[PDB]
């Protein structure tokens, strides 16, 4: 079923996140962590406080899908366990929850354009772009179930 999904994604705030590397997603997925250039850092902050759920899409730069999604189950802090991220500096660290792990090609989602970014279609954007609220939740409703995931706990959450 999408009804959790609906409820976790209900007046939620979307940000567009790009990866250099495949490497830095998957200890993403594996460690429930991400982190951030301050710039977006200090957006990501503000939204975490500002709303119901603060959703990061993820998308591998040169793949031509985004790799899943997640929620941020905290503002950044520093002095947690380091994290090996594969870089060419970074903020604090946000522990994220995962939604859905699963790819979603490019080619599926051409037909969601997102307003804050001149109405281009949602897969272009620089890293931190946020996405408006119907685009970013179109597009989360487009990856393939996750049956992995248990939504009931991310609900507790909020
Ligand atoms: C896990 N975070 C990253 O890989 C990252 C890198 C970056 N510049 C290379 C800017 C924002 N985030």
């Amino acid at each position: 079923g999408t009804s959790k999904l609906k409820y976790v994604l209900q007046d939620a705030r979307f940000f567009l996140i790009k990866s250099n590397n495949h490497e830095n997603v998957s200890l993403a997925k594996a460690k429930g962590v991400w982190s951030t250039l301050p710039v977006n850092e200090k957006k990501l902050n503000l939204a975490f406080r500002s709303a119901r759920s603060v959703i990061l899409i993820f998308s591998v730069r040169e793949s031509g899908k985004f790799q899943g999604f997640a929620r941020l189950s905290s503002e950044s802090h520093h002095g947690g366990s380091p994290i090996h991220w594969v870089l060419p500096m970074l903020g604090g660290v946000f522990k994220i929850d995962w939604i859905c792990r699963r790819e979603l090609p490019f080619t599926k989602s051409a037909h969601l354009t997102n307003p804050w970014n001149e109405h281009k279609p949602v897969k272009i954007g620089r890293d931190g772009q946020e996405i408006e609220l119907e685009c970013g939740t179109q597009l989360c409703l487009l990856f393939p179930p996750d049956e992995s995931i248990d939504l009931y706990q991310v609900i507790h959450k909020m």
